[PDB]
């Protein structure tokens, strides 16, 4: 399908969009730390083509939006990085509603990353798209290095209760973790950690994790050719 | 898509095939232990409709073939059935390298259960298909339980040397292992070590797992989903 590059404006922030001639769903993308709403919609070939009606945007203090981004080599950087998650998981949150209403069409979610973690954090709170994809992510925030001070409250609140702990208000919406096996970002371990926690408050079926290995910290066109299947598959059943 | 089934003859076996109108790639697939070639090609939907012409042929004892299959109740049920196996194999070889060289077509393999095996003792022996499926299975036999005698000097080589053993002949051929958390016929741990054992022969990727949690010992709809995606990823590849 030939595919046009547009912008819209939903619930006031400005997304960048590919949008097929019959789309037959939404897919908002939520990118990565460093990353960007260009970068996130690049690693996801084949999807508008197939269908499906791409929707990403610049989380906080990324891409166009005002920086800097947060710094590694910061003693506030993870106090940085989930303030920027929050604002990401609220923004995200009206961006799917919004966009459903201007679209009129089932919505999914995807997330790399920082973005697979707000896509937790949108589940834990009740958001029920018909599906997601969570790419070299997981549900548990990044471990704390020593030398960090975290002060904000709700900073402190997602460590004392980080998403996939509270997988009761999941609501069962399906959910395929992909994952390199030697990701140094986000240990294998953290992945396998979320499916776990998540496991007994899924349905048979509904929970499942592919894993490429030898694959690091990047979300490959292998990943995406699988989620691309895994949308598909929840969009024609039933 | 058009779709037709019919029966053929290649290295001088019966084949059921599913033939497309269009076909782009073959899918040699192996049922399981008490299965048949009918029971494998109908838990693999949608791929003839993708473009895949689907071969399946009864394993030795199975299905059209006198039998019965190996019943779990002998003292002799390991030593037959990889006896099955191991016949099993050497079959697939010549239908794969007829079909190759009539349809001069990409040929894939998928196995499910003792079939996966099979894939596995196929790919040690040197067979290089461009990807291959192993379905709710593994690389090494299955444990031995107390009171079995193997006296078959094939069947105690395999114990000796299981096929995942021997990497370093698989030369990096694709392979995906999809498989069910709640697996008790073949436990979950036992696709693991398949996979770390193979790790060290598979340097540049192409080895990968896709696990549903929550499924058992059965080929679902999603598994076959994913699995189709992975084939048509390495199909396309350049």
């Amino acid at each position: 399908m030939r595919v046009r590059t547009e912008r819209l404006t939903l619930a006031g922030l400005s997304v960048l969009a590919r949008i097929p001639e019959a789309p037959k769903a939404l897919l908002l993308a939520l990118h990565g730390l460093q990353g960007s709403k260009e970068h996130i919609l690049a690693l996801l070939p084949g999807y508008a083509e197939r269908g499906f009606l791409l929707l990403a945007f610049d989380a906080p203090r990324h891409g166009e939006r005002e920086g800097p981004p947060p710094s590694s080599k910061s003693p506030r950087y993870v106090e940085e990085v989930y303030r920027v998650a929050l604002g990401f998981k609220e923004e995200a949150r009206r961006v799917a509603e919004e966009a459903e209403r201007r679209f009129g069409l089932p919505l999914f979610l995807a997330g790399g990353s920082l973005g697979a973690f707000v896509a937790h954090l949108l589940l834990a709170e009740g958001f029920r798209p018909r599906g997601v994809l969570a790419f070299i992510g997981s549900g548990f925030p990044m471990k704390l290095p020593q030398g960090q001070v975290v002060e904000d409250p709700g900073v402190l609140a997602l460590y004392q209760a980080p998403p996939a702990t509270r997988g009761e208000a999941y609501g069962g919406v399906p959910l395929l973790h992909l994952h390199g096996s030697r990701d140094h970002i986000v240990p294998l371990a953290r992945m396998e950690k979320t499916l776990e926690a998540l496991r007994p408050h899924y349905p048979e079926g509904r929970l499942a994790r592919f894993v490429e290995e030898g694959a690091g910290h990047t979300l490959t066109p292998l990943m995406a050719r699988v989620g691309l299947a895994f949308l598909e598959h929840w969009l024609e059943a039933r």
